[PDB]
């Protein structure tokens, strides 16, 4: 079940609507949300993970994914909150004072549905 963050649904991007998108120069998380869309209307293997975690607020299904350190992250895939944390231990102050399983307990989904990241 799709849905944004303010409270509507996502907008797809139309046959008319790519014709445009093509002619200028790409522009809002169109390589993991091209279709579908929230974010329509209203160098360090780190920064690459924030990047597409930053996207998840234009996923179409943004509102299943925030909503359930004071840290504002999707509900998280087993494996890439694992990757993740690694990835972003060193960058990340609180995930020096605490382990993988602990910070995948809170932050990660266990029950088997959908978990970001969304795209393959
Ligand atoms: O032609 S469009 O598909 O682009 O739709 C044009 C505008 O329709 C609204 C409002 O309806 S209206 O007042 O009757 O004009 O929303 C409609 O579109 C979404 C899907 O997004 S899409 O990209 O426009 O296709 C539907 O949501 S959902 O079915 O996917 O859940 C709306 O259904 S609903 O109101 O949620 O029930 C659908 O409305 S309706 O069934 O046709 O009545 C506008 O969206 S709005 O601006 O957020 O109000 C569209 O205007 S827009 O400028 O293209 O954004």
């Amino acid at each position: 079940e799709t849905g944004c963050l303010n409270g509507n649904p996502p907008k797809r991007l139309k046959r008319r609507d790519r014709r445009m998108m093509s002619q200028l120069e790409e522009m809002l998380c169109g390589g993991f949300y091209p279709r579908l869309s929230c974010c329509l209307r209203s160098n360090t293997e780190c920064g690459k993970l924030l990047e597409e975690i930053k996207c998840a607020l234009c996923s179409p299904h943004s509102q299943s994914l925030f909503h359930s350190r004071d840290l504002v992250l999707p509900l998280l895939c087993k494996d890439y909150c694992k990757e993740f944390f690694y990835t972003c231990r060193g960058h990340i102050p609180g995930f020096l004072q605490t382990t993988a399983d602990e910070f995948c307990f809170y932050y990660a989904r266990k029950d088997g549905g959908l978990c970001f990241p969304d795209f393959p």
